[PDB]
């Protein structure tokens, strides 16, 4: 479960956040493949509650009706396409699966739903599965509520209702094979993998019962005996009971602790500095790196939702956020997923964001297609963090470096700090308020290369700035205080 079952030499996976089938597939083929991206995690596909107060939020796709593979991202037919396509040149597809609960119990019953399957939330009733009234905790949470009212008891944490979401008895073997039914429906349409949400709100044992019943991945592109790509979604952030470690018998886990943390430092809170990530990883407290799955921000925390506070980076702080991106993949510590949003009317009051429901891109609830602009940007209101250039050389960067050492570290002090990764590449960055002027030692092989931030290696030339290596390795970087991108990084394939 630990491996991520992508292609040798892709090291980093994409969320696609709220992206239609079709408009994965042809980006798997122009794009995703030839820039070595190793996989996509996908918005959750199966059924969800169609909700129209507010209009049709990104979170309706995490209240379940049925498992059917019918939303508003397309069908069952429109899928496997993606994933066949995708599969096809090497992009794997990791799947964004919600099974610790149902939809939310004040939810109206009736066919509002992405397929027009029937639910009754009020009698439990969920016939298009089927479940009932006996495969719910209703009876073993032991709130007054029903719902989780405090984190500091691991039992009403995985008992109860998580903000009233019916919440599904996963010890009983019937459920677990429902579950097991849907997981292995998309195992053999040829996932990779996937993000088992919630997963901090069920128990461990529970969760290693139903991966018990997973099948090995489609023989027909995946070597005999693979199994699936599990990373568990459990914030741990320190101060509560249940700890992310509790949960390595299963599979990987997401370490929120690594986006909070590297926000802080670049935003120079608290007064933290660049000059301190030189023991970046285990140092800080984290997670083993073979049990870690890292990112900047993810769907919930880039906009208020989750955790991480105020200190997470995100697409809005685009400066900073691409040298947060930048030195995650540079760092060898653990597997990394780079987030690709789309614009909402980010609305603050009182210092929250009223509008932190808006849903996808959509002309009457629709979702837009994804339109690519000359430049290679996105249009129709997609962000599209994956096409930047500085985001995209950088995950390049990782997969070129993948296997070598960290090494050769350089810090002032303050907010100025460089690294290599063995004698493949090289990055400098320039927080502070001054610029950067200074010869380094670098580990690399003397000749001429292409920064890869400010441009890129073509034709036999750079359109960016230019970096001159020596014999010894040593090389002069120049970074002002006033460059549209305070870094500098350069590898083994950018060198002309
Ligand atoms: C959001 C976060 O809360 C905890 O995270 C806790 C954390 O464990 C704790 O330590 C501390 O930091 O507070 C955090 C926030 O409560 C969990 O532990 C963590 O697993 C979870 N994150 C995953 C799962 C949920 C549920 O499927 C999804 O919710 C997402 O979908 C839900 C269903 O539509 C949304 O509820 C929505 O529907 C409910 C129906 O009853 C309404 O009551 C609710 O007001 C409405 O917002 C929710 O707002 C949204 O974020 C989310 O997108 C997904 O990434
Ligand atoms: C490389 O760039 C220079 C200009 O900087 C140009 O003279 C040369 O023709 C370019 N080489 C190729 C192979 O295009
Ligand atoms: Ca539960
Ligand atoms: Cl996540």
């Amino acid at each position: 479960q630990y491996s991520p079952n992508t292609q040798q030499g892709r090291t980093s996976i994409v969320h696609l956040f709220e992206w239609r089938w079709v408009d994965i597939a042809l980006e798997c083929e122009r794009y995703l493949a030839p820039k070595g991206f190793g996989g996509v995690q996908v918005s959750p596909p199966n059924e969800n509650v169609a909700i129209y107060n507010p209009f049709r939020p990104w979170w309706e796709r995490y209240q379940p009706v049925s498992y059917k593979l019918c939303t508003r991202s397309g069908n069952e037919d429109e899928f496997r396409n993606m994933v066949t396509r995708c599969n096809n040149v090497g992009v794997r597809i990791y799947v964004d699966a919600v099974i610790n609960h149902m939809c939310g119990n004040a939810v109206s019953a009736g066919t509002s739903s992405t397929c027009g399957s029937y639910f009754n939330p009020g009698s439990r009733d969920f016939p298009a599965v089927p479940y009932s009234g006996w495969d719910f905790n209703d009876g073993k949470c032991k709130t007054g509520s029903g719902d989780i009212e405090n984190y500091n008891d691991a039992t009403q944490v995985r008992d109860c209702r998580l903000t009233g979401l019916l919440d599904l008895a996963l010890e009983k073997d019937y459920v677990r094979s429902k579950i097991a039914e849907y997981m292995n429906h998309l195992i053999d349409i040829g996932v990779a993998g996937f993000r088992l949400d919630a997963s901090k709100h069920m128990w461990p044992g529970d969760i290693k019962a139903i991966l018990d019943k997973l099948h090995n991945l489609n023989s027909n592109w995946f070597p005999a005996g693979s199994k699936p790509f599990i990373y568990q979604e459990v914030i741990d952030l320190g101060g509560e009971p249940i700890k992310s470690s509790d949960y390595f018998g299963n599979g990987r886990v997401t370490e929120f602790k690594y986006g909070a943390k590297l926000g802080t430092v670049i935003r120079k809170w608290n007064g933290e500095k660049m000059s301190y990530l030189k023991n970046w990883g285990e140092g800080w407290g984290f997670v083993p790196s073979d049990r870690a799955l890292v990112f900047v921000d993810n769907h919930d925390n880039q906009r208020g939702h989750g955790a991480g506070g105020a200190s997470i980076l995100t697409f809005w702080d685009a400066r900073l956020y691409k040298m947060a991106v930048g030195f995650m993949l540079a760092h060898p510590y653990g597997f990394t997923r780079v987030m690709s949003s789309y614009r909402w009317p980010r609305q603050f009051q009182n210092g929250n964001d009223v509008n932190d429901w808006v849903g996808p891109p959509n002309n009457n609830g629709v979702i837009k297609e994804v339109t690519i602009n000359p430049d290679t940007t996105c249009g129709n209101d997609w962000v599209c963090e994956h096409r930047w250039r500085q985001i995209r050389n950088m995950v390049i960067f990782r997969n070129v470096v993948d296997g070598q050492p960290f090494t050769n570290w350089y810090d002032n002090g303050s907010n100025q700090v460089a690294f290599g990764r063995g004698n493949r590449g090289f990055i400098v960055f320039n927080n502070d308020d001054w610029s950067f002027s200074l010869t380094l030692q670098t580990g690399l092989p003397a000749g001429t290369y292409c920064d890869v931030i400010s441009g890129d290696k073509i034709n036999g030339n750079c359109t960016g700035i230019k970096i001159y290596v020596s014999d010894d390795g040593k090389a002069h970087f120049s970074i002002s205080n006033s460059a549209e991108d305070p870094f500098i990084a350069i590898h083994a394939e950018s060198k002309l």
